[PDB]
């Protein structure tokens, strides 16, 4: 149908059809008489998977022959989403498969909806890892993603009576056609035990053993025939485990629980033993695999020349003392040499500055679980503090601030401090965030080792986040400037010369309307909810958290409702306000915010006076597959975190690429987005970081805003009195109390500017031509935010490798 | 190479080779450079599996079109062993695959050794189910095996310091290429809850739900293109299960533990809740599947015309009240009609008379777990006892003897009584056993309903137990009488005309010697143990149990050793005495017997005076795959249970088919084996059932035998004094105490006759020609013991269906 989806050659279509029928018969053991849509999905998945294998085998043998420096990306989260369409896109098979299935009497888009998301992440951090894998393959890097194969990913969210309910994400129930189990490469991981000092160094003895079984998933690059590997570890009990008899076999579950479930916390540290086990599990198995591969290429001096390890936050921070353990205890290297190798191998990316998100593990937990690692951490700390004392003589408070060991009620290890000490590079994820690291939380470390600190602004892959989810937009762009931009997003700047082109203006607006119609239809079919496709689609999708200020959005919504009720016969620009996202199960306030949103919808959506002028919808079960649907349909992107709290954001970049305008604070990557597009083409409002600092010095008093803003007072009175919960008048008392007395994120302080800015949004929307021209200026300057740009920077500035767009032979 | 293994056509070999390479590439994602023997096994398995699928699909659609009466074989155990060779044999692909792999530079027999046994059974009962499935497919019956997919089958046995150690049988670790998961046919199973009586009957409410997910395995018939199904259920938690959050997901293990592990008890009842859950799990899921299939063909009058359910012992006895529950509570049939349907549908096979093996479930367990079933059982009991009271007026003791409910300290349900009441046919598994049922334990029931009681003598499949494991013997037979006997074992009678044929005598003895050499080589390669291939191979392989009297064998071994030591320079016929089998982990005495055997070996095997004249070996990890190796190598089959204790035995039949002579008591199927071959061609010794009865009336006094047999006294003195355990003098005190004071199985009573009979064995072995002539007379009369004969009898006399040898189109 459309050009960017590739060719549908006679030979290819015929071959795909026959292989489809072969898989339905031999693989699925079905015939067309009893086959269901799900069977058809699997037949298609297996057919497409077959096209990966040749490239996968030859890519890995190419790396063995060429022996390039290998990049190891360690993460506890990989938020992959669906794989079928992405694979077709990267292999140029989409049109061919569409044709093949059409000739078989099937709709491919219907089949695509059957695939479960691989939801092995919480949100932004996990999704960044996924975009990074795509970019590393597209840039021809010898890269490996290493993580945990959770049996249960991020929970499925159901809304019942306006409240969030959780259910297990049983994503493997029907099988996973993309993974290949590699039981032959199973490795042992050790826990507990004790340290024994001998004539020849320390020995870690009397341990409990859990097996790590790898599953490999192919990661195809964009049309370059490169297929890299994501290797995820699954926990297995040894066969002599606990070996009455029956109970001993049943108790194998205890060991295998390590890889059972993803911790559902976004930007929050929960210091549970099971989580610590998960972190060591991935680190220990991965490092053995790295060292094996290095030996199968004695001389560890060349280790850093052949190996780079990237730590995705502090979650895999145990890589540092584990590498030291292996080099010192097992390979018999002297400390100083082992440390040199470790530092040159490891690099650390920090993803947040929120105090409650930082990992600080109780010493007593590490003492019991990982006694040798604690000893190594103590030794690292002593040697590091000796360096600090030499550089800043007599500065005793600096020594306590910089220590890896934190004293107090319970002694803890600061894992961020461990990572900085043991890495040759430390980066933040947006310019403002990286500067905040150097000025505040890691100031002492920056003063000691300035050369270590870098910035690498986040990005998103234009394959999934444009070509896959928005083929209509991809096509109208390709018609004007060709296809090269898909792997060279900076080429979108060429669209600036079309900002006054009447045909292009029409096409951009047409594509948006089509996306909106499609999404409006999706909502009716799957959720029986009714929306006006002519209204402004006002969208805030992201995890529910106080810092992200879904509450500020709620206040604007109520403001709009109240204004309509005050003057019903006055024209307002119609809006559909959509808010979606999951709350961590133990996060009471986030769960209350969800209930508030649905409660507002209950009132607003059923008020006859409002009509189709304002609709409030909570988008249930927000996840990668839903993002791919709603983002292309959005007009307005809500990026409204308190300045200094959102390290980067990546949802923001997705909306910019897909033709939505942004209302946002100068926070995270919003700052660079506004810089790229020009501030005139962005809806910027609210406090800057400096303004937040000034308010903190003075003391934030929410009562002041309540007293001076009559429209705000009305909303608080409505919430308190039970206007949005008539049968439970005091339901939202916790929300009101927090807003009035202990709001860490200063919701009231940005209210007036926000509402004012939103009026400017509505004004522009009344002028479709000028709205679209501003959209074009956003799309055209979105190039910087390709993860290809991000990865090229990591490659050149941290890993010491050169990216390549050269094809491997097919 | 050999004729019975089929043709190796040019087209077939070329096609097998290309499909092998295809699977290695696309399925296994390997190339010849990094592939291991295990990869080669899987490539072969997938290649052979492909040949099943067409036949599997067309067989099942044939049953849908023809709508024949369906046979449902319900068992908690299916001891399948390996599948690769069996599939090749039944599809006539063995020679072709041998050629194909040979041309690829691989040895097929090496690849076959990589496959794990499917060890989903304990021994005889589970293996009978497996032979039955093979025969049902070969006889063209619309048959389905239903059971549980245990994650862990019968434990792997390791011998450490002469003691049995257990380890988990992780048989699914590398995957199972033979099964097809059918998650789309998942069914709910209910537990606990309570019974609510309404205006319209009883309702079972507030239950806990566990999901039953089916996995289908193909069961090919012998060269008839029929492929039946074995459907095994796996336990799954519902997604809202227990839905802090993390613990709730972790607690899913509790539900899924139902299908985790096989209870390792042979002929012993353990009244544990988990086992009861397993029994209901298989019954509830299976019955829903049966009823669905019946409806997809309102009128339950025709149910028994279209459905037969065979209960493999009392383990699936809950089928009776479950069927009543569904018909009465759900389908709204009146009691009397539902009962008529149930009785005509169900039939029960009893497999043992040992009191400790009979299932008697505590009422309190059924009350809590299955409240509605208990109510139904009570109602069945009341109506049944009303019938008994009408037939035998005033006989109050009969009423208490026949009751399904047993009174006492704890009230129990006698599941055997339930099965007799609710079945139209009840059978034993050998003529002597079936007669014992009518005369003793079920005498009261036989008097009430004589027409119900039948015999169906057990059998073994000649495919696995001759063609597969002993191709050399199969071939020399085929050379004389053709190939028809493989599916018509009665044709072996034609070999009687070759008992004086000098060429045949030579060939039979040659095949045995070759098998012995091969097995002697296997022992050296895998266990580094050394044996004389010229010695008499004296073999007792079976589960370790007091009733099977491995101890009697031990006494003979020590007798032989003592006689050699008394007269070292006297010639004796050299023997290799091999004993193997697993002990249930909680069975102390059986574990002690294993230690005794190894302790005897430790003394006998290292005595320089003995030399190569006597060797005692414990065969580690006896299982189906080992049986296939050792049985063809055996000269003497030990079948020495106390008369009246071994219901049938099936190992006995395996040895008879493979050219071993039998030393045995007149117990189980031994009686019919001797009848078929002629008593002159069998080494019969010891008490008959009547002699055991006489001794019991008198009172068994072991001291009498000790006092009157000097050779026996010596052995007991050796055991007691510490001759076989110098460092632990009292190690075998429990064994001596049991033998002297509480031997339920009268080991001493058969000692003299046994030793005498063994002397006659040695005498015959000195004359190779006459030994072989007697062997020929055994092989020639083994036809009755084909499971094809057994299944044909079940079909005609119980199920009301006619077997067919007609081919389905390929
Ligand atoms: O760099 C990727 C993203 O990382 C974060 C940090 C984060 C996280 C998740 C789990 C644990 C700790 C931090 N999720 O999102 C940041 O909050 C977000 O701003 C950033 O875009
Ligand atoms: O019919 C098949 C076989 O059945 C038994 C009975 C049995 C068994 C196994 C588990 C639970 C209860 C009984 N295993 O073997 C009998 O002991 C054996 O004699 C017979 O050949």
């Amino acid at each position: 149908q459309i050009s960017v989806r590739g060719l549908a050659g006679v030979e290819n279509v015929t071959e795909l059809k026959k292989n489809f029928n072969r898989h339905l018969h031999f693989t699925l053991v079905k015939d067309r008489n009893v086959a269901t849509p799900r069977d058809y999905y699997f037949a298609l998945a297996h057919t497409v998977r077959d096209h990966l294998v040749g490239r996968w085998i030859r890519t890995q043998q190419h790396y063995y022959e060429k022996d390039p420096k290998r990049i190891y990306y360690l993460s506890l989260e990989f938020y992959m989403g669906r794989t079928l369409q992405n694979t077709m896109v990267n292999l140029a098979l989409e049109n061919a498969c569409d044709e093949a299935t059409y000739q078989l009497g099937l709709d491919m888009e219907e089949l695509e909806e059957i695939e479960e998301d691989a939801g092995l992440g919480n949100g932004g951090l996990g999704r960044l890892a996924a975009c990074f894998l795509d970019s590393m393959a597209t840039l021809g890097l010898a890269a490996y993603g290493y993580g945990i194969r959770y049996e249960f990913g991020i929970f499925n969210q159901k809304i019942c009576g306006g409240w969030q309910m959780e259910e297990a994400d049983d994503w493997l129930r029907y099988g996973n056609p993309w993974e290949k189990a590699r039981p032959e490469f199973t490795l042992p991981v050790h826990f507990y035990g004790r340290v024994e000092h001998t004539s020849q160094g320390a020995k870690w003895v009397d341990t409990q053993v859990v097996l790590a079984m790898p599953y490999d998933t192919p990661v195809p690059g964009y049309r370059n025939n490169v297929v890299n590997t994501m290797r995820l570890w699954s926990a297995k009990a040894p066969n002599d485990f606990n070996l009455g008899y029956i109970q001993a076999v049943l108790d194998r579950n205890l060991a295998e629980n390590i890889s059972r479930v993803l911790y559902p916390n976004d930007n929050f540290f929960e210091g549970k033993e099971l989580r610590l086990k998960q972190e060591y599990f991935v680190v220990a198995a991965t490092l053995q695999d790295i060292i094996r591969r290095f030996k199968s290429s004695t001389n560890f001096d060349a280790f850093p020349d052949k190996v780079a390890i990237q730590l995705n936050d502090t979650h895999p921070s145990l890589a540092i003392p584990e590498l030291m353990r292996v080099l010192v205890d097992l390979e018999r290297l002297d400390w100083d040499k082992a440390w040199e190798v470790t530092v040159k191998t490891c690099a650390y990316t920090n993803h947040t500055v929120l105090p409650e998100a930082l990992e600080r593990w109780p010493v007593h937990l590490l003492e019991t679980l990982l006694p040798r690692h604690l000893q190594i951490i103590y030794e690292i700390n002593q040697r590091f503090l000796n360096r600090v004392a030499a550089a800043f003589p007599g500065d005793v408070d600096r020594l306590r601030r910089m220590s890896l060991v934190e004293e107090g009620a319970v002694k803890r290890i600061n894992m961020a401090h461990l990572c900085i000490a043991g890495s040759h590079a430390v980066n933040g994820v947006a310019r403002i965030h990286s500067e905040i690291l150097k000025k505040t939380i890691f100031k002492d470390f920056y003063e000691l080792e300035p050369h270590k600190f870098q910035n690498k602004t986040n990005g998103i892959t234009p394959r999934r986040w444009l070509v896959l989810c928005n083929p209509g937009l991809a096509e109208i762009i390709a018609e004007r400037i060709g296809e090269e931009y898909i792997s060279d997003l900076d080429q979108l700047r060429k669209l600036l010369s079309y900002v006054d082109d009447e045909a292009f203006i029409r096409d951009v607006a047409k594509v948006k309307q089509e996306n909106k119609l499609k999404f409006a239809a999706y909502l009716e079919r799957e959720y029986k909810v009714h929306i006006n496709p002519n209204s402004l689609f006002d969208v805030q999708v992201k995890r529910i958290h106080e810092y992200k200020r879904q509450l500020l959005n709620c206040l604007h919504v109520i403001t709009l409702y109240n204004r309509i009720k005050k003057e019903p016969n006055k024209f307002v620009v119609p809006r559909t306000v959509m808010i979606g996202g999951k709350a961590a199960p133990g996060y009471h306030m986030a769960k209350m915010i969800i209930k508030l949103i649905t409660a507002i919808g209950d009132v607003v959506n059923h008020d006859p006076v409002v009509g189709d002028r304002l609709r409030v919808i909570f988008l249930e079960n927000y996840r990668v597959s839903l993002a791919e649907k709603v983002i292309p349909a959005a007009d307005l992107s809500e990026q409204i975190s308190t300045a200094g709290t959102e390290a980067s954001g990546t949802g923001n970049m997705k909306f910019m690429l897909n033709g939505a305008l942004t209302i946002g604070t100068m926070d995270g990557a919003n700052v660079e987005m506004a810089e790229e597009a020009g501030e005139e083409n962005f809806f910027i409002f609210g406090m800057r970081v400096e303004d937040v600092d000034r308010l903190d010095q003075r003391g934030y008093n929410a009562q002041e805003y309540y007293d001076r803003i009559p429209e705000l007072r009305q909303i608080i009175e409505q919430l308190s009195s039970g206007f949005f919960s008539p049968k439970q008048p005091d339901l939202f008392k916790d929300i009101v109390n927090m807003l009035m007395h202990h709001d860490r994120f200063k919701v009231f302080a940005d209210y007036e500017e926000y509402v004012k800015c939103q009026e400017r949004v509505s004004a522009l929307y009344k002028n479709p031509r000028e709205w679209t021209r501003m959209v074009i200026r956003n799309i055209a300057t979105s190039g910087k935010f390709s993860s290809d740009r991000t990865i090229a920077q990591y490659a050149r500035e941290i890993w010491g490798v050169e990216p390549s767009r050269q094809r491997l032979p097919a």
